[PDB]
C-alpha cells in the first residue's frame, strides 16, 4: 500500500507498507527518510511534522549534499581551478553550504512494481549555487521491497566540471526512544582503519590510522559502551564517534556493517569506499523527538560515501564530476530478525 | 472556503473561494496563479497539472525573477564589479536564467482572515545561484478577498549587495478560450511613453519615446485590435506589443491600466514605475490550454516592475538591493463586474 498527506509547509509526507507489514515513510522536504517501524517501534529518528525539522534540526534521514561532511576552508580544486564554496561552519564547508538540498522541496514522482515500490526524488543546483560549478540534475531514489530492503539509489550530471559526493543522514536508534542510548547497541564493522580528526574544528588531521585491537575496533561485534567509555584521544576529542572508517573489502555485495539489539538488526551494503559514523554527541542539548528528549549517544549514523578530506588526504579519492559524466551511487540497508543471539544488559 | 489538493509532481493546488463565489488558486510550484474564474469561465491562461507547466511553457502565472525582463549579456554591475549572470536566451540573461524560481518548488502557509485569505509562499536563493550574490530570503503573498481583489506582495532580504526586480507573469483572456484572440478586448493604460527594442533578440534600443497620438497610446480606452493592426515598426518587428510602457503616475491609490471586455473589467494598481505588456506573440506555436489550442495574441500581461533595460538607460530606475534592505513591492489585480 502507498499512502500520501500533506506534511507540512506544502511537503509531503509518502508512507509505504510492504508485504510483510513493515512500514517506511519520506518527504520530499530533502529527500529524507521521515520513519520506519516495525511492530509499533520506531527503528529510526525523526519528528512528526516539517516544521519541526526546520525548527530543531534539519540533518535527521535528509539527503547531504552535494558534498557530505567538512571542506576545510571551504576550498576545493576544480580542473586546476581553486573554488571557494559556501561557508557555513566558521572557515568550514559543512554538508554543501547554508541552506543546501537537504533544505529543499524536491519534485517527486512514485512507481509501484508490486514487491518493490520506488520514490524518485529530484532537484536541480543552478550554477553557481553556493558556490558549486553546475548546473547539476539530481535525483535521489528511495525505494522499499517485500524482503525488508530500503534503497538508496543516486544520479546526477552536471554541465560543468564540479564536485559531487552526497550521503543519507538517518540516525538509527533500536530502543524506538530518543531518551535511551545506544551504547546497548551492538556493532559489526568491516573496517581496519580510520581518519582521526585534527581537533574541535573537525577538519582531517592528515593520517590514516590503523585501528586494529583498539576500543574502535569493530570488525567483530562488540557493545558501543566500550567506544563510548574509551579515554582514546579521538574520542575525548568529540565525546563520542564522528569519524570516517575506511572499508576494507569494497563492493555492494558484503555486508559493511551490521547494528543489532535483541532480536533485531540493520545490514549496511555499499558502493562508496568508507563510512562516517557519528553518534549524537550533543550532550544535554536534549533535542525532543515524539516528546522524548533525546539522550547524548541517542543515535548512531552510517553515512555512506567518499571520506571527507579527500581534499588533504588524496589517498582517500577524488570526488570530482566531469561534465556529462554520469554520476552514481548506492546504499542499502536491511532489516532482519534474528539474525544472530544478542542478549545483554546494561 | 478554502481547499488544498495534489497537483501532480508533489506541487499542490490551493484554491481560494470568496464569499462572492469567485475561484482563484495557485500553486507552490512558481509561487503561481493557476486559475481564476467566475460563472464557470476562466478569466486567465493556466493548464490542469503541474507536468504541463514543466513541459510546454513554465512561465504563466509564474513569480519571476530575481530580474524579470532581459538583461543584455547577462551583464549587471554590482558595487562598480561586473557580474555575468546565467545565461540562457542567446548572450542574454532572460526572467533570471535557466532553472529558475519559477521552477521550484515554494514553501508556504495559508493564513485564513475570514474576509481575507493569505497564502505565503517562500524560497531561499543561495548565493551564486546563476550567479546572482546572495542569500536571499524571499516571499511572496498572494492574497484574495471578498471584495474581488487579488493582491500580490513581495518582500526580501539579502546578505549581499545584488539586484532584485521580479514580476508576475499572469496572462489574461477575458475570453475565456486561448483558441480566441484578446484582439476584442479594449484597454487603457496611464502610461505616455514606452522603451523600443532594438531588435529580433529583444533588448533595449537605448531611448525612451514618446506614444501620445501613436497607435500605441491608450491613456483613452481603445480596443486591442487597433494597436494589432498598427503599421509602426515597433509593433511590427514584434508582432503586437512585448514592450515597457513608463506610467505617468507613481501609488499604489491609482488604476494603472484596465481591461475590459464586455461586462468583465480588469483593474490594475502597483507601486511599480512601470507595466511590461506581452500580448502572446506565439504565431502558430499553438500550445495547448484546456485542450484548446493557443492562438497568436491569445493572452495579454501586465508585467509590473521596474523596466527592463536599466542596465543601458539609467533613468529607467535601479533595481540594487543592497545588503541588509528590505525590499517590498504591491501589485493588484481588481476584478469587477457590471450591472
Ligand atoms: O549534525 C550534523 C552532523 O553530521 C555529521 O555526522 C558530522 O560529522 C557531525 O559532526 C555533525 O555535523
Ligand atoms: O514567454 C515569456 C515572455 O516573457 C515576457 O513577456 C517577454 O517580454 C516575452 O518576450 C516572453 O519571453
Ligand atoms: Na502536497
Amino acid at each position: 500500500s502507498i499512502k500520501i498527506r500533506d506534511f507540512g509547509l506544502g511537503s509531503d509526507l509518502i508512507s509505504l507498507t510492504n508485504k510483510a507489514g513493515v512500514t517506511i515513510s519520506f518527504t520530499n522536504l530533502g529527500a529524507r527518510i521521515v520513519d520506519w517501524q516495525k511492530d509499533g517501534k520506531h527503528l529510526i529518528l525523526g519528528f512528526d511534522s516539517a516544521k519541526e525539522y526546520l525548527e530543531k534540526d534539519a540533518y535527521p534521514g535528509a539527503t547531504v549534499g552535494p558534498t557530505a561532511g567538512r571542506i576545510k576552508d571551504g576550498l576545493v580544486k576544480i580542473s586546476g581551478k581553486d573554488y571557494i564554496l559556501n561557508q557555513n561552519e566558521g572557515p568550514q564547508t559543512l554538508h554543501g553550504g547554508e541552506e543546501s538540498i537537504h533544505t529543499k522541496l524536491w519534485t517527486y514522482e512514485v512507481t509501484d512494481l508490486g514487491a518493490e515500490v520506488q520514490v524518485k526524488f529530484s532537484l536541480v543546483s543552478n550554477d553557481g549555487t553556493n558556490g558549486y560549478p553546475g548546473k547539476i540534475e539530481m535525483s535521489v531514489t528511495h525505494s522499499f521491497d517485500d524482503d525488508n530492503k530500503w534503497k538508496i539509489h543516486y544520479e546526477a550530471i552536471s554541465d560543468k566540471d564540479t564536485v559531487f559526493n552526497p550521503t543519507g543522514h538517518v540516525y538509527f536508534n533500536l530502543n524506538g526512544d530518543a531518551s535511551e542510548s545506544v551504547e546497548n547497541h551492538g556493532l559489526r564493522l568491516a573496517a581496519s582503519r580510520f581518519v582521526p580528526l585534527k581537533d574541535q574544528t573537525e577538519i582531517v588531521r592528515g593520517d590514516i590510522v590503523d585501528i586494529k585491537n583498539t576500543d574502535l575496533d569493530f570488525r567483530q561485534e562488540k557493545q558501543l559502551s566500550n567506544a563510548f567509555n574509551s579515554n582514546m584521544e579521538q574520542v575525548q576529542l568529540v565525546k563520542g564517534i564522528d569519524h570516517p572508517f575506511l572499508l576494507d573489502q569494497l563492493g555492494l555485495d558484503k555486508e559493511q556493517a551490521r547494528l543489532t539489539l535483541d532480536d533485531t538488526s540493520i545490514s549496511v551494503f555499499t558502493d562508496q569506499p568508507s563510512i562516517v559514523i557519528f553518534t549524537a554527541n550533543f550532550g544535554d542539548l536534549g533535542t525532543l523527538y515524539h516528546e522524548k528528549k533525546q539522550v547524548h549517544h541517542g543515535g548512531i549514523t552510517f553515512e555512506c560515501q567518499v571520506s571527507p578530506g579527500s581534499e588533504q588526504i588524496p589517498e582517500l579519492g577524488d570526488i570530482s564530476l566531469k561534465a556529462g559524466e554520469k554520476y552514481q551511487a548506492t546504499t542499502i540497508y536491511s532489516l532482519h530478525t534474528k539474525l544472530e543471539h544478542h542478549h545483554h544488559h546494561h
